[PDB]
C-alpha cells in the first residue's frame, strides 16, 4: 500500500548523522524495513480521540497533531496498554514526560534503553545489524506546545500548555524532541520492524 510506502519514506528520509558518532543507536545511513503493521486498538484510539478533542477545544479548535517516532524496549506493552506517564521519571531533559522525535534515527537510539543500553539481547551490540528492532510511528497531540531550548525538569505540561517542544540550540539539542505528560495524548499507530544497515 501507498500508506506503508509513506511510513517507510518518513523512516528513511529523517535519518541524521548523530553527534555521539553512532554510540547509542549504531552506525548506519539507512534501514532495512522488514514489516509495517497498523495498530488497531479501539480502546486506545478512543482514549486518544477523546483527549485530542479536549486539547483542540483548549487550543483555538486545533489539536496540533503530528506523526512522530518513539523508540522503547517496551513497544509491546505500549501497543496493548498505551503510553503511560506513570512510567516516566523526572530525570529526563524535560522531566517526567513521554518523548518523541521527528527523526527516526533519534528514536532508534532508545530502542534498547537509555543511550542504547547494552544493545541487542542476543549479541549485546548497540550497532547490531542482525537483530530486528522495533520503532513506533505515532499520532501525537501537541496542542499549545511550550517552546524550550535548555533543560527544564517538569512533572507536567507548563501552565496553559499541552506539551513541550525541545528546539535545537548551541550547547544545546542537535535535533528537535516533543514531550507529552499524559499518556492519552499519543496513539501508537504503526509498529515498524527493521534493521539498521551497515554503511
Ligand atoms: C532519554 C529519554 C528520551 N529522549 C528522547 C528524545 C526523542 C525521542 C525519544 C524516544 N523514546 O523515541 C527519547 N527518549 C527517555 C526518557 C527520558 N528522555
Ligand atoms: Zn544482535
Amino acid at each position: 500500500d501507498k500508506e506503508f510506502q509513506s511510513v517507510e519514506e518518513e523512516m528513511q528520509s529523517t535519518v541524521r548523522e548523530h553527534r555521539d558518532g553512532g554510540h547509542a543507536g549504531g552506525i548506519f545511513n539507512r534501514y532495512n524495513i522488514l514489516k509495517i503493521q497498523k495498530v488497531c486498538n479501539k480502546k486506545l484510539w478512543e482514549r486518544y480521540t477523546h483527549r485530542r478533542k479536549e486539547v483542540s477545544e483548549e487550543n483555538h479548535n486545533h489539536a496540533n497533531e503530528r506523526m512522530l517516532f518513539h523508540g522503547s524496549p517496551f513497544v509491546n506493552a505500549i501497543i496493548h496498554k498505551g503510553f503511560d506517564e506513570r512510567h516516566a521519571y523526572i530525570g529526563g531533559m524535560f522531566g517526567a514526560g513521554i518523548y518523541f522525535a521527528e527523526n527516526s534515527s533519534k528514536s532508534n537510539q532508545y530502542v534498547y534503553g537509555i543511550g542504547g543500553g547494552t544493545g541487542c539481547p542476543v549479541h549485546k551490540d548497540r550497532s547490531c545489524y542482525i537483530c530486528h528492532r522495533q520503532l513506533l510511528f505515532c499520532r501525537v497531540t501537541l496542542g499549545k506546545s511550550f517552546l524550550q531550548f535548555s533543560a527544564m525538569k517538569m512533572a507536567h505540561s507548563p501552565p496553559g500548555h499541552h506539551s513541550v517542544t525541545g528546539r535545537p540550540s548551541v550547547n544545546g539539542l542537535a535535533l528537535a524532541e516533543y514531550v507529552i505528560y499524559r499518556g492519552e495524548q499519543a496513539y501508537p499507530e504503526y509498529l515498524i520492524t527493521y534493521q539498521i544497515m551497515r554503511p
